[PDB]
């Protein structure tokens, strides 16, 4: 944890000449104010303020006075910026003008279930993220087209995969900022892109997501291309996940792995995965939030179709990667990079507190390819499906306890009523579909 | 009914130099072939055959040989066919080599239900359709575009209304082909274009139906443009349906219409009115099957939403026009020009007798503007919705017994099962309007 | 600058329908020299009486000053409802819809934002004209309206008009005879000013009366 003093001395030493205050609203999207350095002490005394009436989410017109405050140990400067315009960083939590916190941040809401997870015996929440993205061609004037920067497949090269210096440029930032980075590569579908980063705090994973894509769509833009981390803008090929590795530490205890069990698993490791799939149908909206987010839930692409865990998996919701050890991790796979970080975690999390809480009992593993399973023969060892639209995943919201659990009311109230106007709207546009299939054969 | 003398001194008379046997398959398209009229005996003697592989809905391609027994009650002359190339017309069912009727072929299967209801002491199944339609211009190379022959609105005039002479046309050639028509009008939405034409027995309406709009698209392509029967091909303006009027006959009885009554309704008419409302769940996958159905089952454009009746009504499920007497009628908006007029035709009668086998007992009328209820205040006084789509269409269709009766096993399974992968390939696309709304955001 | 980098900047208070205007917002304030004459310490309202009485001056005056503060034909296309721009003559605080915003911020920075004024306008006329509009209410010392502390837009004509809710002008000629009649504004802009702003806007609207409007064309043109 830093000080106060901690930041006047760093902004001295790197004569650091603008601050950005970031926060995130209810679809995780970063929004933020740059102020000069020379107000860094109402930015320190908690007074920067800003207008709620205009973040997704927040608040109505007549309350929408609210306030910044930051949280100091989110420190960090822009290696690419640098001279007359040197710019830093914090991430803030929103505050209401009592001085209480915003029940509808949902960051904040984040260290809310962490508090809930402490009170079990846990020491940090640890969170590693896979957030794959597409890269496209821009045109002349600077707009995206659905031209895809190669036709490469996984872990191609060059000149198959023409990505390499724009992922190369972004891991260099990202190094250059504090990121740990563990891989960079090509992923399966044409124009896709992996870079993955280690673990680290429940909270300061998310700050990571957020920040990871802030880099890599300024960075793609700089190299003339688009980067959309939509579930699954084209059809046919493989969509882009988030993936959730998750492990629960008792202060460098890595709590899932057991060291003499022949599958190396704790079962409050197995507890876990036992809440998370009694809660699945339940938080699927957060972690799936987009329409074009079902559009990818189909089988046949290494995506969480139907309900189930495995081990060295990539058909099923739940995987466990070989990996033991203080690595040891359940990967939840149905999380998509349009998701809300600090959202989809608190999902999972409170998801899997109640699977420990209540003790319960985890299911049989399914060895299998799924997507190879007949309809009845899924049904007969009583595997659930996952919503397979917006819609039917807002319902099964509404149902589950869990979930209103880790969201409280503002923000569960704010996102079953937010994504069910995108819902309605989408619900009466006529797709190209429908005229190009109906309109000369009828 | 026609001799087959009857047919055979028709083409001496008029010199028919050619024969062109109709029928209808599953999704209701016209199929046919033309024979000279040197091959009137192969036809008249039941010979003629055809291939009932390449048949939507109809059998497989080991049992694929079929036969047309033509229906000679149905024969017709085109009147603008003429001279060494006069061509004649007749409707047909469909036969196996058993010499048997096929339980597959949606015509046949009307008549089937058709004696169901003669058993219960009624002559006649009379059907008004209103099959309402868009008119597209078409380009240099005789394809159609999304633009519309006009911008007009409801019984608008020339030139606010350029389909007037194409209409016309139609409403000439049409009555020179024994229709009884009754008016000719735009409808509500930009080049949308309404024909009426008077009631007929229960087959001979939707032989009508089918003609109607075989002459549509004939005569509109002539004129330089393009007619589709699409539910809803455009977004914000009117869809067009084909609204049923429907009434039983008992010889000159409308025995929907009781003359002392001040609404004037017998109540074997208000039993009717109860199965269809009983059934409509059940049945709206035939009268509503295309997933652009669904874009038109939204309120405010006068199609039906939710199921209720009325009368003087156009925002319900079923409207009883002001008119009494011999046309005394219900009206059942939810059927659109898309839908197989003959199945959608036993599905609502069925669903009608299974009201009055059953006795049952009508529900209050809402004489209220539906669109404009509260959700939990239409939940109050009871009142269902109609699937939103076709899906939810499709599973509603395999709870409701009375529809399997009304379309019998082939024709029930073959649907469900077709209308099942469209919908299937429809939830894997990506729309434009994702990819619109998501991939810049996101 | 914004040519600098191939662009346009423009202070237009509306540009495109639909979207919000650009609003030149007025947070202003009293001093007695090092002090914040708005803010009382021991009050919880954080305010004085000073800040009451001043702003019932701009409220009572708002009609008055308004065609000032908004003073092309395009100023009045931002004050439609339902954007962030005022068109009711009131005052909250934490509030965006009304008149006359008050921030949560006290101590020093105790302030009464006149959200009316668009950037088009003068700003040493704008001034002039708040600041005596506020003068008035000071050394007559008149009582302020209770605050309106919902969405003002949200309200219909019989729930404004209960509480004594005046519109602001619609238009830029209603503006102007708003502003003929008021006369503290007269004294604010001065014999000379008052004089040449009223005739070089009234002929500005006697050109957009007689315009037409593609707006017109697009409608009337196939239609009629
Ligand atoms: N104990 C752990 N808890 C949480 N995350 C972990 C743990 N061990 C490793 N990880 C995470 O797993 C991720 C590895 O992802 P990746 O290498 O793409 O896996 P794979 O390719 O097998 O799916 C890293 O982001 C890292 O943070
Ligand atoms: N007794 C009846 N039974 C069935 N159909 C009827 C009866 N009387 C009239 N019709 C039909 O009603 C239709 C009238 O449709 P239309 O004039 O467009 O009605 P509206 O415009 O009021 O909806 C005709 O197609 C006609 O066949
Ligand atoms: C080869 S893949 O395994 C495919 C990811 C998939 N497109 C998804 O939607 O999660 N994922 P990874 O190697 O990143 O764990
Ligand atoms: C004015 S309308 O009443 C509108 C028909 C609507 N577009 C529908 O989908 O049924 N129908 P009609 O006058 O043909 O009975
Ligand atoms: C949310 S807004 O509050 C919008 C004001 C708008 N531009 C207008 O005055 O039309 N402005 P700000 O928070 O900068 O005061
Ligand atoms: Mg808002
Ligand atoms: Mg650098
Ligand atoms: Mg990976
Ligand atoms: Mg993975
Ligand atoms: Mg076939
Ligand atoms: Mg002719
Ligand atoms: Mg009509
Ligand atoms: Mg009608
Ligand atoms: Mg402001």
């Amino acid at each position: 944890t830093f000080t106060k003093e901690d930041i006047r001395k760093f902004v001295e030493e790197e004569n650091v000449r603008y601050l950005r205050l970031q926060f995130t609203d209810i679809l995780g999207t970063i929004k933020n104010v740059e102020v000069p350095v020379s107000q860094l002490e109402k930015v320190l005394d908690n007074e920067m303020m800003f207008d709620g009436s205009s973040i997704e989410g927040f608040v109505r017109i007549e309350e929408s006075d609210m306030y910044l405050h930051p949280d100091l140990d989110t420190w960090v400067i822009f290696p690419w910026t640098a001279g007359q315009g040197k710019v830093a960083r914090l991430i803030c939590d929103v505050y209401k003008t009592d001085g209480t916190p915003f029940e509808g941040d949902p960051r904040a809401n984040l260290k809310r279930v962490l508090k809930e997870m402490e009170d079990l015996g846990f020491t940090d929440f640890n969170l590693g993220p896979e957030p794959e993205f597409f890269l496209f061609k821009l045109d002349e004037k600077g707009e995206p087209t659905l031209e895809l920067n190669d036709d490469g497949g996984y872990f191609d090269l060059a000149p198959t995969d023409l990505g390499e210096n724009c992922r190369r440029d972004i891991v260099l930032e990202l190094e250059d900022m504090g990121f740990d980075i563990e891989a960079s590569h090509h992923e399966v579908a044409p124009g896709q892109h992996e870079i993955d980063f280690k673990y680290a705090d429940a909270v300061t994973a998310c700050d990571n997501i957020q920040t990871f894509k802030l880099v890599v769509k300024t960075i793609a833009r700089k190299h003339n291309l688009h980067a959309t981390f939509m579930p699954k803008p084209l059809f046919g090929v493989n969509g882009s996940g988030m993936h959730f590795n998750v492990s629960l530490f008792k202060g460098k205890e890595n709590a899932f792995f057991d060291p003499n069990t022949e599958m190396g698993l704790t079962e409050t490791a197995y507890q876990f995965t036992a809440g998370v799939l009694k809660n699945a149908r339940g938080f699927t909206a957060v972690c799936n939030p987009l329409v074009n987010s079902y559009k990818r839930l189909v089988p046949g692409y290494e995506a969480p179709c139907y309900i189930a865990w495995s081990g060295k998996n990539r058909s099923p919701l739940i995987r466990v990667p070989s990996s033991r050890g203080l690595s040891t991790r359940i990967e939840v796979r149905s999380v998509d990079p349009a998701a809300n970080p600090y959202m989809a975690l608190a999902a999972i999390l409170e998801a899997g507190l109640d699977g420990i809480k209540n003790k319960l009992k985890v299911p049989e593993p399914v060895n299998q390819n799924i997507y190879e399973m007949n309809r009845e023969e899924r049904e007969a060892v009583g595997i659930q499906d996952l919503p397979s639209t917006l819609y039917t995943a807002l319902k099964a919201m509404r149902e589950n306890e869990v979930i209103k659990k880790a969201l409280g009311n503002h923000i569960y109230n704010q996102f079953i009523n937010s994504k069910s106007i995108e819902w309605d709207y989408y619900r009466t546009q006529v797709s190209e579909w429908e005229r190009d299939q109906y309109m000369k054969q009828y």
